[PDB]
């Protein structure tokens, strides 16, 4: 049967001490709820309903391009009153998945054991070991169902060491959740609307509850603090860690390495400590990436080795290139096969052909530059004080001596020549050299300090 | 009553091979000692005595400023003479705490504790329970007071079995202290007089002693060699960024983050992996810092972002400001609201105005710069072979072409214009345009290699 | 007696996802295979047999250089065949110790005493106690000798609570090892002739087995992927930090911390966090090396201070030199006592002599500078478009101005004075003051945008 999901997400987060609500803070650079989002739709879920309340433009600019029903909640009156204010537009003969938007790290593979267990007209509850249940309801089991979740101040002195606890997620159809919602009340010590109630109005009806338990304890814990959610930070990179290096990826040390976004790699790649991964990031076979490397949305193609401390943003670079260390491209660098780019270089909006070195204290931007050039120590394209910025087009095989200003625009054609120290705001023509005629002043017998 | 302390700093520390003596090797950023004394002054102690003997005038330099009393310990002879060295400075009436300087990490609110359980004319003694505890006194409790400290080679079967030891920290009234100190014999097998033994002397003169236990075994943690004091480093490291977090910091790992001195902070604070925070920072609302940044001694307005890889030291920062990546701030570095600080680019006691940019490859020293300036890349501020060095005076929306250098003492006015690959040394004018005319030979027919 | 080794190298390593053999992958810089290799070489033996197969030829290439005797395994028949390839290189009156290619953390301490504890014609086990000892055969000890190795699914109830396990190092005679070898069968699920069998035919002779318990789990744990591979990696990194500490030198955090070869170093050395150390290093007394360093091939003399960001390799550095921060020396780097090498600074095959200050933006390449020069900011060694590069010669007491080119082959005498913004191509004499005469052109009233 078809599947949608409920995420609850309306919480002020008055302990992370911010601007923003609770669930916009980011793991892996993404908000904790576009987590949850994400694993609702890989789930398969047709609707996704948002209940959303606190910092609520902030959400909407925050998840504008989300696939989810928006559920503004005027109030929040418990967990049972949340998921009611989407329950209007469950189908009778869907599935119904409610998830926390403040516990991202839940995975796909839980949440299908948790519907594939749901029996008909019944409850699927995610449960969890704790090793000190301390505070959380206990799971009761009679024979093999949930008869009962037992509160720590009810519960007798065996039920305390009952170590299985309720998540408060849970899977049922449309019709029954639209039934017990409208049966919840509030008599308790919070005054609150619980969806943990339902499993006892569910037993009510003798509608079977199976406990489906957690495999991981880390999967369904949530964030109040950024203290906790620094915790899942540490267990989300770690586990993407590991199934990097189990698909055949050498990070010398896991601990000290980030993934924000996605990585395809090939085969032998081998990263450093402490690299950064952000955005969509393409690695070819045998890419070495050096220590203290930042890779934002960059392709990077065969046999490339990127040395330390070289930062990269929507930039591609071709086989067998070498970067760094201490190189920095910037949005628009195009690298071609076998370039080479050098310490204290920036590269912007600039394409760089096939062999063609830039390796010393270099600016090049809005720049076209051919194959096999030499681009000395130095070198800084650059434009006159007006209005928009223009293109400096440098041409195959040339050579442009240090310390050379290239005044954009201006045009350098095939295999020229430029001498050291010169400034260039005419256009060079093919085999043209242009040399600096330099005026100097000698002094003999000039002493310095003694 | 009132209270003073001692604390016990004298000795060689040999198993850290280390001209310095034990007690002056650093926990973030500060000796060993010096955190003792802070937690001392803090828990309003009138007399701190500080009981120093080997490496006596690295003690004395080191420590130079602290309000504490020098008593110089000719030889050591165990912890009942070193604290027998400042008893005759107690006062009567006052309570006495003994701490030891290679043990920073006792805090003020265990010390308060152990100080409000002292009985009249008795010691308060701090204990730890340890899951190991061979090799350390046991703690005997009868009723609800230690009636004595029973050491390893004592101990019957049972009583090493008991996990509360003792620590050697304990509080007393001055009378006290000089009555039982006076009373503490040798004949023992190392042949010293012990501090542990006031117990036994207290019990011997019917007074009460209570223990009271530490919340952390980390807390009474001493370092004799430096792999000790690299995880007591490790735990004030993550007890500090735990309380940066729980305050509404996003320290995306607390295991790779370093406060060394003290951090005000603003909401929304961002502070990516592998930073230093050294001295006295403050940094405002929404501040943003990137991977392997260090700052020191700095002041960083609201909305700023450090870019990876910044280094920055005594150096304000305005409003807005975008920093990095690779920017160095020298001492004297003061940036005004929105400006601009790019990749390879050093400043040095300079001021630079509101909208400024110096966004590539430059040198600026001992420099004011104005508002709405633009820096292009490779510009240099420098001096003649002289003397001492001199100042570089930019006027507001003024623009410097790439590749200039600027010759102190010189001054460009209001709106002035500068061509790329100029020599300045004479003063600018306002509305003053000055370009450079370059002398070139142009060779037609250049063949360079084929 | 005499000893050799066997050392078992010939897996595909599948689930590592490479093009290398499980064997090469490194630890600490260095194939697996290479740390086993010199442990055995340590341990004192003559000949060393390693019984490769796949990847044979990057095996020769990689290994080319050890010392040990190729076996060429064309099958992999089980690990009794595979030592039974060497068994006819094997001296009857030899102890050989069969080691494992992919476990390369077992120590030279450990296997001292598994070849002290062997008893004469018997053999001596490795052995290691898990707390989930499930899969692993389980030691069965009658009196004090290893009478039967009972693998998981023969193990009765109470055998299976046995912690001991094999871990299938061993030592024994080589006429033992040729005799029992050729005894070894393959009627086994798997179809393969298993060295395990050993204690099997020993106990059949009426010959002891004496088990050695390995002191570490982690010495004998082999890496199949890359996952445990990354776990090796952190425990060795610790153990060699943890060394270092215990040694006397400061080591910031332990956990941020690689060496990659040897490092001699001498007192009071201070290393911040995020620092690499690879090839032979060599630190004198009170160096500081600043977070972010990476240091390979160098040495660095007594009280020498590198700031954070600095790349080092193939260099050396004189006492009392500051370097960085930001700074790079490539090989050939050589930095004379009381140097100073500053931000953004590249230096390359060059010799810099005492006192001498290269401290902005700056190239020097294939040059040799003298003592107390000042090298300007922008200053950029440079070569003519041509085939070969050439040197650049600086004498003592020179001052080269900011932003200039010096162009090789070129030769700058004692005590010259070299003006900002200069492109020197000729030699310049002892006391030749050269300073560049500009021409400028100075339009007045002209207004930038408003
Ligand atoms: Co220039
Ligand atoms: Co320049």
């Amino acid at each position: 049967k078809a599947l949608s999901a409920v995420i609850l997400a309306a919480g002020k987060g008055t302990r992370m001490y911010s601007d923003l609500p609770k669930v916009l803070h980011t793991i892996a650079g993404k908000p904790m709820v576009k987590h949850v989002i994400d694993t609702a739709h890989q789930l398969g879920s047709e609707n996704i309903h948002l209940i959303y309340g606190h910092g609520g433009d902030l959400m909407r600019t925050h998840l504008a391009n989300e696939q989810v029903n928006w559920v503004l909640q005027t109030e929040q009156l418990g967990t049972a009153h949340a998921v009611q204010q989407a329950a209007p537009f469950f189908k009778d003969n869907e599935n119904i998945v409610v998830l926390y938007g403040d516990a991202p790290l839940i995975t796909k593979e839980t949440l299908e054991k948790l519907i594939e267990a749901k029996p008909e007209n019944g409850i699927a509850l995610l449960t969890v070991n704790l090793d000190n249940p301390t505070g959380y309801g206990r799971i009761i089991r009679e024979n093999g169902n949930v008869v009962a979740i037992v509160e720590q101040k009810d519960a007798n002195a065996e039920q305390l060491n009952i170590k299985e606890v309720n998540t408060g997620v849970m899977v049922s159809d449309g019709a029954s959740f639209k039934k017990w919602l409208a049966r919840v009340g509030n008599n308790n010590a919070q005054g609150e609307y619980y969806l943990t109630d339902l499993i006892a109005l569910a037993n009510q009806d003798n509608c079977q509850v199976v406990a489906v338990q957690a495999t991981d304890v880390m999967e369904v814990e949530g964030a109040n603090n950024r203290l906790q959610l620094a915790a899942l930070e540490r267990y989300f990179q770690n586990k993407q860690a590991s199934k990097l290096l189990l698909e055949g990826v050498m990070i010398y040390d896991p601990a000290r390495f980030d993934l924000r976004g996605t990585l395809e790699h090939g085969k032998d790649v081998e990263i450093d400590v402490n690299v950064i991964i952000e955005g969509n990031v393409k690695l070819g076979d045998r890419v070495k990436i050096g220590t203290g490397c930042v890779l934002k949305n960059v392709v990077i193609g065969n046999d490339v080795e990127i040395k330390p401390y070289s930062v990269l943003e929507d930039s591609i670079v071709g086989e067998k290139a070498a970067i760094g260390p201490f190189s920095r491209l910037r949005p628009g660098a195009e690298l071609a096969a076998e370039t080479h780019v050098g310490n204290f270089v920036e590269i912007k909006k600039s394409t760089v052909g096939k062999g063609s070195k830039v390796n010393h204290l270099t600016y090049v931007g809005d720049s076209e530059i051919g194959s096999n050039c030499n681009i000395g120590a130095g070198v800084i394209t650059c434009n006159y004080d007006g209005a928009n910025k223009f293109k400096t087009i440098i041409g195959d095989d040339v050579f442009v001596g240090s310390d050379t200003q290239l005044v954009a625009p201006v045009k350098v054609a095939n295999g020229a020549t430029i001498g050291a120290g010169t400034t260039i705001t005419r256009d060079v023509g093919e085999n043209e050299l242009v040399i600096t005629r330099v005026a100097q002043r000698h002094i003999q017998g000039w002493q310095r300090p003694i």
